[PDB]
């Protein structure tokens, strides 16, 4: 086979399981998952990649601006997609575009770069032994998605692992980015847009906190509230439904976190309103590491509370 996609174009039209292995190599392709229950298996997680370029502020052949939705390398919208042993990446060089001057004609204010984004029909999204690399916005979920990273990496520094749907790690490795254009805060690990009537977000079992080896200590924040300007019947506005979780278990965490952070987002009348870590979702349970605190801004679950964020409660009707 030519092409990642030339073997999911080829796949039957039913709903039938279908295998792609990837042998080692790097894949500049872009993907969008239709068909569902297909897996990707490649040979080695850092050895296999597939990655193309797409920032939010490029424009497409038509051609208007990509928009961080636009940008994703792949864009699983199907149940039952697993990808095995494979790094997902984007390769926008989030640096050297700040590196540019601001008299810089080709200089982006649109920085965001989405690695995979796991869509609405993205259902029971399995994640074994999987790299995703990028810098703003790597990973994107939304409502509907249920997915499961196990013994996976994800790196990024500014809201890196953002969105609404049910995303949980077990296990892995969560990189934040070094920077070289300004002063600390880097970025934000989470930005969870989980809506008011889902109960599960972003959930972190037995994982690493970790940095890269410039990141300075307190400049990353665990997470920080995302409402996205939705239009609804009355009018464009931060969505006051999407109060998102995300939640830390087990978790161990280096020095660059310095807690949680709040989120700016657009009023009625469109301004600047702010989103308070206190009034979301945010959680954490024994939690260890030199980034670990307990004080009046890091809420933790009881025992009766952590109780619910067992496998089998948070995905009852998937084997996992």
């Amino acid at each position: 086979f030519s092409s990642i996609n030339a073997a999911l174009k080829s796949a039957p039209k039913d709903d039938t399981p279908f295998i792609i292995f990837l042998k080692n190599g790097v894949y500049t392709e872009r993907l969008e998952v239709a068909r569902s229950h297909v897996t990707l298996k490649g040979e080695n997680r850092d050895g296999t990649v597939i990655g193309a370029n797409t920032a939010a502020g490029m424009l497409n052949p038509q051609g208007e601006k990509w928009g961080t939705s636009g940008s994703s390398t792949v864009l699983v919208n199907a149940p039952n997609f697993t990808a095995e042993n494979l790094t997902i990446r984007n390769d926008f060089d989030f640096p050297a575009n700040k590196k540019k001057a601001d008299t810089d004609p080709t200089k982006l204010k649109d920085t965001q770069a989405v690695a995979l984004l796991l869509a609405e029909n993205s259902d029971k999204a399995r994640f074994k032994a999987v790299k995703l690399e990028g810098y703003q916005d790597t990973l994107y979920s939304k409502t509907g998605s249920r997915s499961y990273f196990s013994d996976c990496e994800i790196s990024g520094h500014v809201d890196f692992i953002f969105g609404s749907g049910i995303t949980v790690f077990d296990n892995c490795n969560i990189v934040a980015r070094d920077r070289s254009d300004i002063e600390p805060p880097y970025g934000y690990i989470t930005a969870p847009s989980t809506l008011t009537t889902s109960p599960y977000g972003l959930i972190f079992i037995n994982s690493r906190l970790t940095k890269e080896p410039g990141v300075p200590a307190n400049s990353f924040a665990l997470g920080r509230p995302w409402h996205p300007t939705t239009t609804f019947a009355d009018g464009r506005y931060a969505d006051p439904a999407a109060i998102g979780q995300s939640v830390f278990i087990n978790t161990t965490m280096d020095d660059h976190i310095y807690g949680w952070d709040k989120m700016s987002g657009k009023d009625k009348q469109g301004e600047k309103i702010w989103f308070y870590p206190q009034d979301s979702r945010f959680f954490e349970a024994n939690s260890q590491g030199p980034g670990a605190a307990i004080n009046e801004g890091r809420r933790q679950l009881s025992a009766e509370q952590l109780k619910a964020f067992t496998l089998p409660m948070i995905f009852p009707d998937w084997a996992v």
